[PDB]
């Protein structure tokens, strides 16, 4: 259930990482995937710490084992973009997170920070927030939920929804290393809770300005993939793990913006939702890297979750697309929270829907090429 | 599976190695052996750390037993070339690397670093620079990849290469522990990442100058050998490892001169790469331990490899033998790539062939004895 | 395959030995059973710790249970001869070295080192040195070497001499704790290796002088078996271990004078060579606990052995009883090796009959009683 | 990976099977469950040996646990349509297989096997021939095919298809005993063999005419189910169990009258098929129990395998949807091939589709709802 | 070590295969694949016991998968040869070997029977006799030896050759059971003994007359990989399956005519040893598979063999590519063997390049047209 790797012993791996590192610094660099949900890394080598991300040096990979490139002039270059500190070789050693731009120094197909980035400039004096809260299931290496029995399955749904005891929480180690690996590294991580099906869990990000959601989400997930390794366990970001009556994995995202923070920002809020009303069928295809056909499987009505194909809203209601919190609405001021997109979401995606639809005002099927 | 000798408790010996150690200090010899490939190795112990390599005492060895000698003169002799810090013992012990000789002082056949210091030394006011990419595969003590299903095959290639994940990157602790050793030491890493073939890695090493390069390599393989000893798994530098559609190993090496960094230095890249046309077949025959048969096996002119019949040079082309890259090519200054050593070659050998064409200027199918 | 001592807890232990000790010093005597191989031990508890071995109390115990006693009188008294630093509980925990005595005061029949001690003072002025390479195998709990496979047999003799890699050295924990603790304790050991066959390895001990050199080796032997025990392996000095074509076991000694160690030394270490030529006979019952039946399993005139009737001498040859190193030859002064001692001798025999023979022109088959 | 139950002494089993059974005769009852591809079987004593089907008495069962009825009229009924001689009791015991009629008898809606009857009476004059291909794979109760390495996979395909040998060859046992229990029992079984990929089997029934033929294939899944239940693995009948390069599970059906196998039949082969080619869509629906979700995943135009989407028609071409023998073309008579049906379809709707279009001439969407 | 079928009840199919068959007839049909080492299988139902393997009907299979044939004509036929009883399923059931022939009726490339029939035939007053020792060796499902110890070896080779004993004979269950198969099938199969190294064994076929060599050999060498089926073991046709001091696997040839059989026959073989002597590189040729890339490592002139580019003969020469038996030339009437051929020989290739060299007086490196 739990890989060769793993069993490994850890006790030898420790006496070499105990020894003093000297001048040099390693720096692992970090993109993402033709796929659009994969992550890859590499290492290098560095003469003295960096200060800042602007200081660290552009590399290059080969696109064509990683499908994003074929044929000739397969090479494509990585260009760092947000700097960490590294919780699996502590200090000085860093993560770097990097855009990745094809041999004619194009963007990649997948690469979406970048246009992002450009839209997130334009609004800047509004100062836009987002929070979200990603869910995942730990797997063994035989496809099936960790902890779960062989060829069988656990008690009926109720006990394990922030559960404690060995009967009713599997695999707090990983929650609890990647919660202090997190911080360490520098990540906004907010808190962690078990949800519904046991060997189920999420946790919540933010609140980040603009494009900074992006980063600090796509560095959590690499780091839960890092961690989930040493344990020989596999964390899974699909939003229908196990099929029948068991509970699905989505991403709720948490906006909010300057006007809609201050007093009587509650006219503000329902608004923009008005405005998100006129676009269900836009945002459901940006909700999804195949085009909304994995959140298909968990957005069937059922629970807790809201219609595929139907958009509502309410306070305090968690069947529909957008909630509104109680608090907020008796403080007439705060955020609302979109519970559309799926556990398996880019992030980058997800901001500069909401953004485009809402502060820009923009209507179609299709984003508008130039500014606004 | 994994050796018998790794599943001992790991925690008692590191009991016995907490203890302080005293005045004594104790170095390890390593030698190369009559086969060209395998290492040798053994330890005596000195009244005082020694400061520098000119200081270590000579030594000796049966060469009866290790295939290098007759049965009535047997003897052969150590003499220490280069020091590093033990990273298995901590300070003050010392790494040494040392040459072989017969009972005569004349060198032994596998001893090729007497004759390749000599060219170094011909050409050393022009200051070559090499960097040399090793890679590996992890096997168990069963004769299979490590990791692997037993008897069986993992998936298809595409996801493994630079991967990160449970499913993804097999015995990555081997790799960190390796890349915290050589640093501890010395040696000249640059860099490692994961290959196609899944339990497949690959480290770099250099830029080294002259003779460092064959030093530092060496010491980088004796470290990988030692650190998977602790571990119970057995490292190869076999081209071809597993046959079918599966990655080769190779061993790529980058050369560069003082004049090819300067301003305008591409014009030289395209002089040294023009010679290196006209000696395939010497190249060949010096890129392998046993005359070219062992890379037969990998450079088929598939998977990302050229053939070995044939010569190709071509600017960012991964499928020639020599590619530069198209950085290099746009700032008209850098270094070139030779991609036809195979994973098994030595480093002493393929460094002087290098010099030998490409600034020596010579020509034919022998080395010119003395001078150039 | 390992002991069921060995699979208990070893983290619970090193809890209770990080416990401050307090005021007492514990003692730990050891001696030479009945057998004349075996070594017993047990510990006693002293007020404060003793700052030389005059300081140490005498003891007593029952040998009528180590068989070497007879009913009645069954009581044999410890003397204190050598003390060392306890690397198994550290300092300020010492080691003794007893010797044992009947209950008139009269010598053990095992007890060899008062007749070697007198021998030793009666040449003292010529400085004596001697070296000793000990040689063992690593064995399961099961009677078969450590590492090697079920009911079966590894590969050919050849790759595991001096070897490195998880498929050549079986064992190297033990070595290494074996290394550390004999240079914590003050042991002259002067370094290690591998052997030609698989789980067998070698220590060497020196150059010691006079009765220190059998003092030294013994207290090394009981530190090797003492550390064996923690990881549940046995190591026997048997000579022969495994039948067939496999290296057998030795203890070669080096023998040397201030007069060999001086210029021109070399016309003294052949003078004692023709004298050894003379008594073939008594050394070989000398250099076994038994009469040399145990080294007529080993020395065979293979293997890099000599007959065991016959005596030869060389210089630089591995093959004859006695081997002038090529070292040695060339600047006429050093030392000279004796290749027929097997691994389970007693240093204080060995020692005594070079004494003998050599530097007090001793003849005849019986040692003279009254000095020389 | 096998059940528990198969884990039980089989021998004890034996020794009461071969009890003398008395007098009294034990009767099977099979029947189709509401998923319309499950069967269900219960048994009952009678007090003579039947000697034919219409003096078997009827019975019922309760809808409500097979889903097939609500709460208020749960009760269903079985009328007795075959009998077949039991291969797992022997003589004189038997299998029934029955007809599911509501409580106001009415056929229930997987009962297809009346509209179907009444279809093939009208063209009973033609005597129509059927014969299919089922195929199946076996898999264990982890879910996994049988065989298979552990989380991995077996070699590439290529030497699986007829193979012979244990590396060749899966689960050879229960073909062959599914194989003689057929013949026992009278099903009409015409042969076996093994499939491309490794633990997929096919077997042949016919050439059957009649109402016959849906009777036979339907028993013949029943045995081959039983047989593996005391083997402990699993038959399924997914088109596409595995997902990749790995060949699907089909059931080619073949069909002819007494036209095609008279003399120069081949023209009458020839516009059946153009007949046939206008109601692609409609013979599509009918070939899958849901419609043709199932038969997506495998139609896909690889692995000599016809596009979904497209019809096509060749002599000795396997690559499109009706394929005509060799043999057929040069002899000018014989039967067609059709390749479309998947795995788990239902004989029934397989039968009656094909005499509807190729012997009524019927045209349109929907089935001719009247008998004339 | 074992496959996973072998590990079913065996029990539970014994009781399927006790049921009466009733009156049907199954019949197997077994042919050669593409790579033209392996066999292929499959199973029809027949309405009668064929009494000759006249009456039995023609077949076809999918060439594709066979790696016969590409995707436009990949149809191909099979013509039954030879009948014989069937032992895996009892009488009266048949085995049948079948020759392969295009959709064009032309043989395939494998298909060497049928230009071999026709050179016998023009030999037939001569009554040419053959007998083959076929030699292989049982492999685990690991790819190890059967019954070695794992990752190692067993003791040096010596008393293994036709020993008795649980240490010294390795699968005899297997040699029985095919011996006992054979004799039933009808197979003459002349006996079997122990090779020299452990589970390696050998049978021999013959005295068998013309054609009927081919057909045998074949039809025992299915019989074996269908028996090592129901054992879970592999049997293994490679010339050298362990490299380095372990015996070899070939396939010698016996061969005579009538006039070599009569009085003062030797004279007859010396002329046909002499015809040859200088054919020995068209002969190595044609005993191969692969063309001598298979026997190459075998026949290295050590372990009592030929060297392979040396040619040799004498009388009871074990040692020689040729070996007249010392009874033989003793009474001066026999045969001769031909000790060339490897293990993984086709024998159809081997019969006819002795005939037409020996009997027919060919010469040159091409076989001769219908002109011979
Ligand atoms: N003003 C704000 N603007 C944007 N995001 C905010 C704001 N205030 C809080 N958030 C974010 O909202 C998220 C709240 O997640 P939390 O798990 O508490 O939700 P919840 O209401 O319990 O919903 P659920 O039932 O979906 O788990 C956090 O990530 C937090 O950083
Ligand atoms: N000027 C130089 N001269 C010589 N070697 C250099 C020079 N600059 C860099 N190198 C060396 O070249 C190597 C760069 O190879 P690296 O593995 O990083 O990339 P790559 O060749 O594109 O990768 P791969 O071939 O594995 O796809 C390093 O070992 C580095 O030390
Ligand atoms: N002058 C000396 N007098 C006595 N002993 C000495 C002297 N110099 C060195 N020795 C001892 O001689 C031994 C050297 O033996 P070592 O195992 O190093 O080499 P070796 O005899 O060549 O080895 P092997 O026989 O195993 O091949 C050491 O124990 C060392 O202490
Ligand atoms: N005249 C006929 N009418 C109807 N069915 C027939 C007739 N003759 C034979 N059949 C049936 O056709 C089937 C032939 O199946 P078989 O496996 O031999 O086909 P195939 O041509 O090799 O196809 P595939 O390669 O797709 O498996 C059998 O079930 C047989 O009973
Ligand atoms: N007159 C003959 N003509 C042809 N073949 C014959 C004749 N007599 C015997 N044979 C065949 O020769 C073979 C003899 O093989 P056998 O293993 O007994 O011989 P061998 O010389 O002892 O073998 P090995 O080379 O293994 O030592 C048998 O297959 C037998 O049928
Ligand atoms: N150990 C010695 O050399 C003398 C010891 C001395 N008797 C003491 O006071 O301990
Ligand atoms: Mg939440
Ligand atoms: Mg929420
Ligand atoms: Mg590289
Ligand atoms: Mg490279
Ligand atoms: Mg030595
Ligand atoms: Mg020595
Ligand atoms: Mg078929
Ligand atoms: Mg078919
Ligand atoms: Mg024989
Ligand atoms: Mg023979």
């Amino acid at each position: 259930t739990t890989s060769a790797s793993s069993h490994l012993n850890k006790g030898i791996k420790q006496v070499y990482m105990s020894l003093p590192q000297g001048e040099k610094v390693q720096a692992m660099y970090i993109w993402i995937d033709g796929t659009g949900e994969g992550l890859r890394c590499k290492t290098r080598t560095l003469d003295s710490e960096p200060k800042c991300v602007e200081e660290l040096p552009e590399w290059n990979f080969d696109g064509s084992s990683t499908l994003q490139s074929e044929g000739s002039n397969s090479d494509m270059y990585l260009v760092p973009a947000a700097m960490f500190r590294d919780p699996f070789r502590k200090d000085p050693n860093k993560l770097v997170l990097c855009e990745v731009f094809k041999y004619n120094r194009r963007p990649a197909e997948t690469n979406l920070r970048h246009t992002c980035k450009r839209i997130m400039d334009m609004v800047s004096n509004q100062h836009p927030w987002f929070g979200m809260e990603q869910e995942y299931t730990l797997m063994g290496t035989d496809g099936h939920p960790f902890g779960w029995p062989s060829n069988g399955f656990p008690g009926p749904q109720g006990p394990y929804y922030c559960g404690v005891g060995a009967d009713r929480a599997y695999g707090r180690d990983i929650v609890e290393a990647h919660y202090r690996a997190c911080l360490y590294a520098g990540v906004k991580i907010a808190g962690t809770n078990a949800e519904v099906m046991p060997a189920q869990w999420e946790f919540q990000i933010g609140p980040c300005e603009g494009i900074s959601m992006g980063d600090h989400l796509w560095v959590a997930r690499f780091i839960l993939h890092r961690v989930c390794e040493d344990f020989g366990v596999i964390a899974t970001f699909d939003p229908k793990p196990i099929p029948g009556n068991w509970n699905g994995a989505g991403c709720h995202t948490n906006f909010s913006t300057k006007a809609m923070r201050e007093e009587n920002g509650l006219k503000y809020i329902e608004e923009a939702i008005e405005k998100l009303s006129k676009r269900h069928q836009y945002h459901i295809r940006a909700y999804d890297p195949k085009g909304g056909l994995d959140n298909a499987r968990r957005l069937t009505g059922f629970h807790e979750t809201s219609n595929i194909n139907d958009f509502s809203a309410g306070v305090a209601n968690r069947s529909a697309s957008i909630r509104i919190p109680r608090t907020v609405g008796q403080e007439k001021k705060g955020y609302f929270e979109d519970r559309r997109p799926s556990a398996n979401c880019d992030p980058f995606s997800v901001t500069e829907a909401l953004i485009r639809t809402c502060l820009l005002n923009e209507t179609g099927d299709e984003p508008f090429q130039y500014k606004n």
